[PDB]
């Protein structure tokens, strides 16, 4: 009925009903106008002419690597690519958010409503004839089927970026805390309503949660020591919820920010190593400032830390994950004479992409051990028998699967899986080739266009029928990967405007807050500048051993 | 003890203690430099050299009248004026916010806590010597004193400027829905988490409120018809909580967005005006779109009202109140190609300064009533009796007080006025000189140059002692006005940002949300472009009466 319902809007113009039948096009700067918003304007089809594609892009970057040895050692040069990357990825982010689940229109209700992940484009409306608004059939192809013709684990496929599980868990360890899914309410919901990277994960959502997590001296969390390595309280001794099965012991009842870090002790690895940072900060402001008292200690510890998960993600995680050879800058100063706007809502795509469950293996292997999901899951005593020492040299060189390709998920998780694809049409999301569109994507005219392949390309026609029913999430992993990558085009070019925009959103990214002062000083402030997965591990795990986020990185001496 | 009480750090440096007895000042672009910040660079003392004073501005703003005609019909140049007139303003302000009451230093918990009113200035440290840091006695002198001597009215002053009672119930209808003050928790927190112009004061701070008010067709609010005239529901048929007190007849108990607006009549009035221009804007829209449902219209209508209430605010609100000849201009374009946060947190000392207690007359005047405030609190019935028109007719031609001059805040809220100065020093507010020097104001040399005069001058003098000890609030009441006008300089200087910065920080205000297809195409969007406090009252109120926030102004024919 709704006559928007084809989404005949192009070039992110909004779609407006004038009527039952009739419709308008909003092409205020798109830089197009027409019904449609398709015919070019002057300075635009210039623009268009000159513009590189994502894939020419990517290429460059990941070879020449010779002159980008040359261009990272030019400052002022290695400024302005790194200042072009955080602009231009940014301006694909509406800030301030716009639509959510329940609003493919402007509203007060989508705006100011924190509980809601926001939409990068908005949901298909109800009335609509067909679930991605006129094309293909009334009903989308059975989960189940999408899920074991393509989707489902035959055998591991290795990453061939090289991504170890110190990657993996430090990925799942480091979303978690702006991706938070309110289930009470339904999968466009959340709970982070700091709605960025704010380290609720370790200090709590709730100020309450927060307080008897705290020692209430030098600003430092609780913690115990065990074999004389340091690790989170107990339930028992804190009070706060954490998700455990009844048969755990007291003892291993480990309290941390987040609630469900217990699930895994991979996460438990890095709630515990965070928390040694957090104390190991505050011992060092205490050093610098013996005139400060606990509640000051604490806050500027926490600014800190936030500065140094978000050079570590940038600097590290990004810069691995992406393959380039340029190297990437942590540097707020670099957003100081551009139009950006420090704040940030987490998109509901951006939870659903980063739902990467072919990263797992099939087993966790620590020592001569190979834990299966059943004996991994919930079991803290593996991390105290072995330490961190031990899980850091294991995880170090265990590769994680190729999340791309296709037919890499693996069987322990296809529930999970599943789900991701049912949540993703509960919540309305348009096809595949209206986000590509969205992100400036060229559409795929064919399945076999997408998959690169013949196989799982005809097994998704006859299926879907149509290449523009294709869904977002089941394309995402099923994606002909880039030459020796872990992602394919669709995945790069929509996950890093969310996860740059989320990054510099920061209001300690702010020039108000971007000074020595904020974080106690030039000692504080340098904490931060210095930042690096190595020296986090370094620092806080027994032995300083050599850590990475590749597996085909050497270890010295 | 703390080496920062004495407040040593100049042009918005930040003490940072590093010691027990030793400070240091972060002069990140400030501009200055040394130990205080007080050594300019080079550029700045060029500035500092061609910068006109605050009051040299104002006289040309409010002189020249021949000039500022030939200036306001030139588009081009008028845009320019305005464009300077916002970013100059909003530059004082920061943003994201920083301090609270709880927080001299930058935290996480003093940002994301949006139950706190925000900062200009970092309140006082609790181990200080001296309430105002080290200068004066130990204990600043009797409120009750300062009150009777220097704020109290023995004779009622009227406002230079006309200000009617159009405005005076205005102003105080539209800052009541980011000015409330969480009493529960004390004087620096807030019941607003909008923290700007949401018209929750209409709507209602919460989603069950707000649907109690509301209809649920053709997206209109609640109404009742009496004597031919539309009225708020009451609470009996919307259950919604008011503050009556127990003798109020059922009829009488008005329900509209914010509960304490049937504590006036003059409230009651601008509720009901509101109330009608929503239902208005509804049946518009419904005339432009007949396949919209309740809900589209209902949050269209919102986005319509709050554009409507800046455009009013700016082009006749502060208009007037500013006395400028140069004609304002609400353009959200004119920051499209600025640095410009669309965000906003409402600042402590911003809903201080907004308590213009003389405003208020000795007796409320419609026809040939002249009712006390004992009549007039909480007594819907007077409203009824006489009708919107004939309160529109009276209260345009009855005079407010003058805010500054002092000597004029009326007897009957002396209770109300004491707890402006006695919650002031509650949130450990600095002097008036550290705000002066805020916002780059020379400090006043001594009481006599703050207030123009002698007898008050002397009070104040036998009472604090020191000019660098007096107060905030007080010292804009007792202000030496500026000639012929309603305020002093501090009262402009520090207002104006806090002002500007909260109308344009809306998201509406944002490129993204400043489209046509927002307001539900250009019809819509014409009712925001072309809203005025005349067309309001014309559109919704029984013979469209004549109305004007100035008493001066003639009524034509
Ligand atoms: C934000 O949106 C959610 C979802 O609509 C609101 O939660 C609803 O609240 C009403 C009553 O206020 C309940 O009857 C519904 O069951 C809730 N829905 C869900 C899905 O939980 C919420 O009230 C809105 N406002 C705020 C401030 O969160
Ligand atoms: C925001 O700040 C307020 C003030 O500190 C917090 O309210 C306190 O909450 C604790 C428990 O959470 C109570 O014991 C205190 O009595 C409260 N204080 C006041 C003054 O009301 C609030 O919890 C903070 N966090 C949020 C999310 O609002
Ligand atoms: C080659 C010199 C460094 C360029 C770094 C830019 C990397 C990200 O650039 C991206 O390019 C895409 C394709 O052009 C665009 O669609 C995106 O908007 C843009 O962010
Ligand atoms: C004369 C041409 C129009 C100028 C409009 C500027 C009005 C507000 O200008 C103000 O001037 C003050 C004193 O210089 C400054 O302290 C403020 O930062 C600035 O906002
Ligand atoms: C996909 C996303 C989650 C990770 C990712 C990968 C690459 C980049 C680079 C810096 C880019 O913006 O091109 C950013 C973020
Ligand atoms: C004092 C404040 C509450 C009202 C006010 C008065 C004047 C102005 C002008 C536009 C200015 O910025 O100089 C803005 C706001
Ligand atoms: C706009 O799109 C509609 C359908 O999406 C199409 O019928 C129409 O021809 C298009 N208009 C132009 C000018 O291309
Ligand atoms: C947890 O691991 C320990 C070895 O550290 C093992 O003995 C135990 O059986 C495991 N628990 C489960 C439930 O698999
Ligand atoms: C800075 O201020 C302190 C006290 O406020 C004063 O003693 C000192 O001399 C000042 N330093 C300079 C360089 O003016
Ligand atoms: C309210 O006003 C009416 C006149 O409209 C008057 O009769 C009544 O006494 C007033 N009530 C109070 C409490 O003053």
């Amino acid at each position: 009925a709704n006559p928007c319902c084809s989404n005949p809007c192009q070039n992110r113009g909004e779609c407006m009903s004038t009527g039952f039948d009739q419709y308008k096009c909003d092409c205020t700067r798109t830089g197009f106008y027409g019904e449609n918003c398709t015919t070019p304007e002057f300075l635009t089809r210039i623009k268009l002419l000159l513009k590189p594609t994502p894939n020419t892009v990517w290429y460059i970057l990941t070879h020449f690597k010779g002159v980008w040895n040359i261009v990272n050692n030019i400052p002022f040069l290695r400024s302005l690519i790194m200042k072009y990357v955080l602009t231009s990825r940014s301006y694909l982010i509406d800030s301030p958010p716009t639509y959510n689940v329940h609003y493919g229109y402007k509203s007060w209700e989508a705006f100011s409503n924190l509980s809601y992940y926001t939409r990068a484009l908005p949901p298909v409306a109800d009335d609509c004839p067909t679930p991605m608004g006129v094309k293909g059939n009334k009903e989308l192809p059975d989960s189940k089927e999408v899920l074991e013709k393509v989707l489902l684990r035959r055998e591991f496929i290795p990453d061939p970026q090289g991504s170890n599980m110190m990657f993996a868990f430090f990925a799942q360890h480091f979303t978690h805390q702006f991706f938070k899914t309110d289930h009470k309410r339904g999968p466009g919901f959340t709970r982070g309503l700091g709605h960025g990277v704010d380290l609720n994960h370790i200090y709590g959502e709730t100020l309450d949660r927060q307080h008897k997590l705290r020692l209430f001296k030098d600003g430092k969390l609780k913690y115990q020591v065990i074999g004389g390595e340091v690790y989170p309280p107990t339930v028992k001794d804190t009070q706060v919820e954490m998700i455990y099965p009844p048969h755990i012991p007291e003892n291993l009842q480990f309290a941390v920010g987040q609630e469900v870090f217990g699930l895994v002790p991979g996460l438990m690895m890095y709630a515990t190593i965070w928390l040694r940072e957090h104390n190991r900060v505050c011992d060092i402001l205490k050093q610098e400032h013996p005139e400060w008292g606990d509640e000051q200690l604490f806050q500027t510890s926490r600014l800190i830390l936030i500065g140094e998960t978000i050079k570590i993600v940038i600097e590290d995680y990004v810069q691995h994950l992406s393959g380039y050879h340029f190297k990437l800058k942590f540097d707020p100063e670099l957003l100081f004479n551009q139009q950006f706007q420090y704040q940030n809502r987490i998109a509901s795509e951006f939870n659903t992409l980063y739902h990467w469950h072919p990263l797992l293996p099939d087993t966790f292997n620590i020592e001569d051990q190979e834990y299966s999901f059943k004996q991994f899951l919930y079991n803290n005593s593996i991390l105290l028998e072995h330490g961190l020492t031990q899980f850091v040299e294991s995880f170090t060189r265990q590769i994680a699967g190729r999340v791309a390709g296709g037919r890499n998920v693996p069987i322990a998780v296809q529930a999970v899986a599943k789900a991701s694809i049912d949540q993703s049409r509960e919540m309305k999301y348009q096809s595949l080739n209206e986000y590509r569109k969205r992100f400036s994507l060229k559409p795929y005219t064919s399945f076999e266009e997408l998959t690169g392949e013949k196989e799982m390309a005809a097994e998704l026609k006859a299926l879907y029928s149509d290449i523009d029913v294709m869904e977002l999430y089941p394309a995402l992993l099923v994606e002909k990967p880039r030459p020796d990558a872990i992602f394919g085009e669709t995945m790069v070019e929509l996950g890093a405007p969310f996860s740059l925009k989320g990054l510099m959103g920061n209001p300690i990214c702010s020039p108000q807050y971007w000074k020595p002062s904020t974080f106690g000083g030039e000692v504080g402030f340098k904490i931060i500048n210095t930042a690096s997965i190595q020296s986090l591990i370094c620092n806080n795990v027994k032995g300083c051993p050599f850590t990475s986020f590749n597996v085909q990185d050497p270890q010295p001496t």
